């Protein structure tokens, strides 16, 4: 709305009214996040905050952005994946006068340029003092290329498992320069978003990309962590015959008890570098493989060579290197079906026969498939994650780490989670949004199990 | 040969029990793997274990594993209805002291525990405790403190017993260190959840043979037991509603596809009949308590339940349901053992054709063990492999022999290391024929783990 | 009263307590008591009955009696009787000959005690049968008794097949109602009943964890559908075998892998034809077909060690148990549970690992190792039985002239309106509320507001 | 220079062709027929008027009929169900097709008329393929002289079969028909499992709403209501089911659903007082599946929970009283086929009003309107049956029979069970399933031929 506003780059500004209509619907689906908006708007806890944000530019992220703004923050925003932006969301945010650099279908060069447009304002570093990140890419660029900016930054609030792992590695190596909150490991994040979000959105993305029947076909899910658990359910509930691979025997035990057969792409689970260690009989019967690990090369070249003709290959982990797509680019001919859907023809590199039967279907070029081929998690799930983000931003901004003397800084340089009481308060708003009614303990009951009537209700060791 | 140091229902059930133990051994690869692994080393040689836990076939395989590793034991059940009499017979016939039968009275329950503590009228030379619920642990602390001086530790099975240990620790009255066996993931997220998934609808079917599909259930609680219990009923086609005091657990119930409700209007339990959601409770065909808390199916709830509803409890203790109110006010008609019709027409007599009754299972005691056989061998494999590792560790640590200054540093309630949790899990996975993938060194490097594990930080929730 | 034989008459009070509970679970059947008690439509009926002597059958028996009938009763399986139900029925002065654990010889003796009273044929005039055994004995050994019987009401798929074979052969002597193919029987009992009771029986017999293990269900008709769901809902990885490609299509769409014990599905009699890799991974095999030898000797030899074998079809020849009696050593675990040692015939090692577990000696496992279907499901089947008994009794086929008998000799089903009326009482038992069409809506879809709501061709 | 078509955008043809080639690999029964019959050309001389959703799946059906010798002229049977890339691919292949996504009612009627007429005169049609009966109705009302030369109708769906049986009852049906709907590989495949796949699909594409944990009411529990109820329950919705048929209601209970009525005691007397307001005020999503009229009526729409989603997956939009909503409430388009209906009044709305419903596809079939309908591997079964039905009626040549023989053949019939089984077998092989072959002894034991059929015609599966 601001006169003359040009400080953005999006696909199509004319999508803004549609984006705004969907933001208004989403607000009604996000009671925890809108509750925080209503509760804290008057107090303006983020007045003076200048937030660099790097997370999938969806309608759900739009509601998050406008909550931070309504609480007083200024922001400059980019997406954390080349294919995850909803162009109507980016348009509505830019049309509101909020700097955003994001569109569906960026090149890698454009992706990096978008992050840098958040970091730079008018050719010079913005006076940022907060960071909100999803996967650690903006965190990495600041530390690597703009270290002096971190001298003014009070904290990082990191959304996802892969990003937390990168923060923990930096902390252990002494290279993290500001404190962080691990938003991923709130229960109303990890055990909501990572699991139930993928349950909703994995089969959604496969249907939108291929319109394949899933019932009666064979799937292999690589990984059975939170995303693998949700992904396996997304497919089993459609009637797929789902097999699960894992390296963690505890997660494998859960998959067995959950009714899945646990298998390995490699004979006896051992990859010895050769095609002979591939279980070709197993891979020759798989119609769909989904990677969920956060690890590297878990659907490798030899597996891709052995998959059943016309199998679908996709990744719902944060980064595309779960699958060896580089091998497929090097060796096989790609036929675009429509955006983010490619047939990969195993007959050769140069041409392909339009009627060749020996191809695989790759979704979102191996990038996060739920966001690449559909719209990621639904608003009512992202509500939990993004309520935690707002609370984490408020906490670190109020702590003012950048203003402490060097001695006090060493003491607070940590990666922490939000306290369980706040996790419970977020969950309560989510439950109320379904119309659920939580029972209140009597005093005698709360004494009996050793809790306060108001919570928290579990020790910090509890796993849910 | 000359063995009389036991008390069971019927020793002639021993051959039957032995046949079922031999089957159970083939369903318990983690526990039988520990037998093979440690039999030559005899890590429990010299251990003298007081054991108090449901005297089932699965507990029989645990006992014989401890004995095969060198231990001597004296055993009792931790519930009056949970013993399988053929299991107790097989154990006694093997020359092992066991005092347990299905259908004990409260007095007999206490006498059975005392027969493990005392031998020939004097304290046994016990030096280890294995407990399920804390009753043996409490009796030792209140009545036999001199015995605790020589006891190296307690390995506690279940959530309720852990809570009691932590209360003693907080108050400075815990006298020996403990391992919380419950919170291994191969226990809590296997036994507590999947075991109740298997055995709740099992006990309900054996007790009543009621169709469950199409009927309305209310599960009180959505912890590990409440999660498994709700799945037990939902997979049968029940329409399951869930009650909770923990909004995070309630959030999971919502996302898992259940409607979350309270027995009380707006969830406020002010003690009045007016606070009961009578419309809701009048539609419930089955209520199951799963909390470990007190009076979560209270008298006013019982008064308002739909005629002929089934009432049962799968938490550790019967006081989850106000059965005392029912004993005081209503007439009980035994249908068969552990199945009572409770007639709400009054306390003195009943009409055999009265329609206004509830069906109570196991007099409100743990229903999976009271009306069926508790969890299956292949699930208990996980819990009891952890039990054996925990016994080995505390016995080898020899707390009772440490100087006072060193005892002060080791008096705690700990869990097993994650590496051992994973090793138990791998044996369970192999039992299903599952094939775990091995990380390459670069993949292990990439995610920050050793190739052999552990694979997750200790904060990980699974 | 001494005209009965049961395991233990002192179980009568227990059985009566369970009958009173069952009545509250059987609203369609108890509704028939209330509504026809005044008319006494079965006054003068003398019913020979042959069906599993369960608590559920007890409520059926007492409904027939409440409507005016006399009966003489036996079980249709050696292991399906609940001894407390038989005791209660006997204690009520009703002739019944049935106990759990009959021998084959005793089974036949029991049916004969219903046929005979004081050493001569009873003056029976109605037949209620489950599986066709009593029907067959009457035609083969007591043909003159059929001259006085107005009809047969047959419960189950196997019995109906046998009825149709006789009709086709011109050897059926009295008309019959196929109770099996009411929708409130076939698509309730055969399917949902096995869903409730198959996992129930396996748990009672073995207490095995089912989650995470591999099952093979042979067949995917109504029993195979319900059986597959019984196992899948427990977390088994279920594979389905079928000869009918339409049923196999349903299994695929329902989320199962469809496999054959034989390579390429071709059962040529050789061990070479067995898919040994498949069978060596199966922890549980369940037959559901009503066919012969669908779990055959070569399959049994190839099965994974310690697999469970059971049958939930009507007859035990679905599994080649005779081969196992001939060749392998049987170790009873407890009643209706046997370890079958594949090490040889004469003796076994108590600790041998190479055995299979057979439930109920291959007889119907849900009734043999548990209690069969639950009351609220059997409500549907047995309401249809009562209505079919009333319908045939009132038509008095035995009294017709020879010419009117030829036209009257058939196998029929009950009309759809009655099927719907049974269903309505079942729905109300769940507290369900059925909506009533407006006149305009009924006109729009071409039905009466009263129904029937579907053409006779509709498959639900 | 081919111009005998009308589609949204012919330049979508290449994209449509890529998707047809994928769909062929997902449709083994239909492509099996294409390969089996191509040499014989059993439809040589057939001239088929076709009216059915112009999807990619219909494209494979069309090209199978053409490959077997037929000529066709095609339109969609719903204003929102066409996939424009499918229509473009068919037109670019030289096949007359008049269809686009988003037709008006007038355009819909014009498209059917463009198949019926060629160069302004009746086409020399001799076969009809219909989905819902609209083309069949127009021919009987307006083009009887064309029906004299038509050999048969093959009708896809429950609603259209009902319309055929009404005509047969009334003595107004002019040519015989095959009820394709009631093949088991159609009714118990397409109607049920197709809606299982595509109902939650269309709701997600229209709204992106979380379904887990929310309350749904499914009106009806026939084949479509069974599949729809499962579509929502498998996502974690809490599903309640309404029915007028107590046998279908019994199935719903046994399947684990609570059976409820929108009306107190089930009595629909037309009053607001009759609405169970407590029930409707808890419902987040209502789906109609009945083929009936006004089963989501104005008084239910008034009582629904704020922001509930309303949609219909039966053939026609009159299942929901959208006319009432047009007359009384303000419509706000969110995006194509998604409207907020503001219950605050007719004259405009507050952009931030909280009291609205979300209507999908303006009440038209939601799986096709907001997504792509059933998937190829499911439509394989329905469309293999269509091809077989077309061959059968075309070979019978009803239009050339004498009057006395027509009278003996004027009927609505289903395909024989042996064909139903052979279609199913190709579908099972497409999954890699392995069907067992009976031994001679087993075939004798159950009284069937080793090759089938395996069930009596009375069998319900
Ligand atoms: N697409 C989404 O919307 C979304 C949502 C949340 C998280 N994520 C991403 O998904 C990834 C996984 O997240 P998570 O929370 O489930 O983490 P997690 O640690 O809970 O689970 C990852 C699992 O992969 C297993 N694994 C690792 N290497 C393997 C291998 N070679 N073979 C088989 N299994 C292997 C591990 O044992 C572990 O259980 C991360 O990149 C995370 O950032 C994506
Ligand atoms: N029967 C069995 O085989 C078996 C197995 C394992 C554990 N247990 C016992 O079951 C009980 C629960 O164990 P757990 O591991 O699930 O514990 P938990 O802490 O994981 O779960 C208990 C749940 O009850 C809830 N709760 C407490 N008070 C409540 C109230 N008034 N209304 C509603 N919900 C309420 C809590 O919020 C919690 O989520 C303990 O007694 C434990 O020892 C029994
Ligand atoms: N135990 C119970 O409570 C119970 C209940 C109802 C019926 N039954 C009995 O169960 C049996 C099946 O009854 P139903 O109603 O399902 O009959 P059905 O005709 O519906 O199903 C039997 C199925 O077996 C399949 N089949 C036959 N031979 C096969 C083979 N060699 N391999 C694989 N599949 C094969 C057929 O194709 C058919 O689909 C009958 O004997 C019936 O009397 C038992
Ligand atoms: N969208 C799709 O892809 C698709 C697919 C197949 C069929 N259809 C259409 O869907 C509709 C239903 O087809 P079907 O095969 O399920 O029909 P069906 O006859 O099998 O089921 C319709 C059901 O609606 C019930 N019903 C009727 N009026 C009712 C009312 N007022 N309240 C509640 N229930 C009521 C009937 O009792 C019946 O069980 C038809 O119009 C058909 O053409 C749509
Ligand atoms: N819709 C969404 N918006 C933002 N981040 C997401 N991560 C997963 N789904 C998402
Ligand atoms: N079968 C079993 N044996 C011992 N303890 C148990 N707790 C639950 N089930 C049990
Ligand atoms: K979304
Ligand atoms: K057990
Ligand atoms: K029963
Ligand atoms: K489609």
């Amino acid at each position: 709305t601001p006169a003359g506003f040009t400080d953005y780059k999006v696909a199509d500004i004319t999508l803004a009214a549609w984006g705004r209509r969907e933001l208004i619907i989403a607000e009604s689906e996000m009671p925890a996040l809108m509750g925080l908006r209503r509760k804290y708007a008057g107090q303006q806890p983020l007045k003076g905050a200048k937030i660099l944000g790097c997370i999938h530019m969806t309608i759900q992220t739009g509601v998050l952005i406008e909550t931070l703004v309504a609480l007083g923050a200024e922001v400059r925003w980019s997406s954390c994946n080349i294919f995850s932006t909803q162009d109507q969301a980016a348009a509505a945010i830019a049309a509101a006068g909020i700097p955003v650099f994001a569109w569906k279908g960026e090149t890698e060069e454009e992706y990096e340029w978008c992050i840098e447009q958040t970091i730079l304002k008018d050719g010079q570093p913005w006076d940022a003092n907060m960071v909100l990140d999803d996967g650690g890419d903006l965190t990495e660029i600041l530390h690597k290329k703009y270290p002096q900016m971190l001298e003014r930054i009070h904290g990082i609030t990191e959304e996802t498992t892969t990003g937390v792992h990168r923060l923990l590695d930096m902390l252990k190596n002494g290279t993290l320069k500001v404190p962080a909150i691990n938003v991923n490991d709130s229960v109303t994040k990890s055990k909501n978003d990572n699991k139930y979000g993928c349950r909703h959105s994995l089969n959604d993305a496969i249907k939108r990309g291929t319109d394949h029947l899933l019932s009666g076909k064979q799937a292999l899910v690589i990984g059975y962590g939170d995303v693998g658990k949700g992904s396996s359910q997304s497919l089993r509930q459609e009637g797929m015959i789902v097999k699960v691979a894992e390296v963690d025997p505890i997660c494998a035990m859960q998959a067995c008890m959950d009714g899945f057969e646990v298998v390995s792409p490699y004979k006896n689970g051992i990859n010895d570098g050769t095609e002979a260690s591939i279980d070709a009989a197993l891979l020759g019967k798989i119609d769909l493989i989904v990677t969920t690990t956060g690890n590297v090369n878990v659907c490798d070249a030899n597996m891709l060579k052995a998959l059943k003709k016309r199998a679908v290959v996709c990744n719902i982990g944060h980064f595309d290197n779960e699958i060896d797509t580089a091998f497929m680019r090097k060796n096989w001919a790609w036929e675009e079906v429509k955006p983010q859907v490619h047939k990969i023809h195993r007959t050769g590199k140069d041409g392909f026969d339009a009627h060749n039967d020996d191809y695989l279907i790759l979704l979102a070029e191996g990038r996060l498939v739920n966001l690449g081929n559909a719209t990621g998690h639904p608003s009512r799930i992202m509500d939990g994650s993004f309520a935690n983000q707002v609370l984490a931003q408020i906490h670190l901004f109020e702590q003012k780490y950048a203003d402490l003397p060097a001695a006090e800084k060493a003491k607070r340089l940590s990666v922490e989670v939000l306290p369980k009481k706040l996790d419970e308060e977020v969950a309560l708003e989510m439950v109320k949004g379904f119309g659920g009614v939580v029972t209140q303990l009597t005093p005698k009951q709360a004494e009996y199990i050793g809790v306060s009537v108001e919570g928290p209700f579990k020790p910090d060791t509890y796993r849910y």
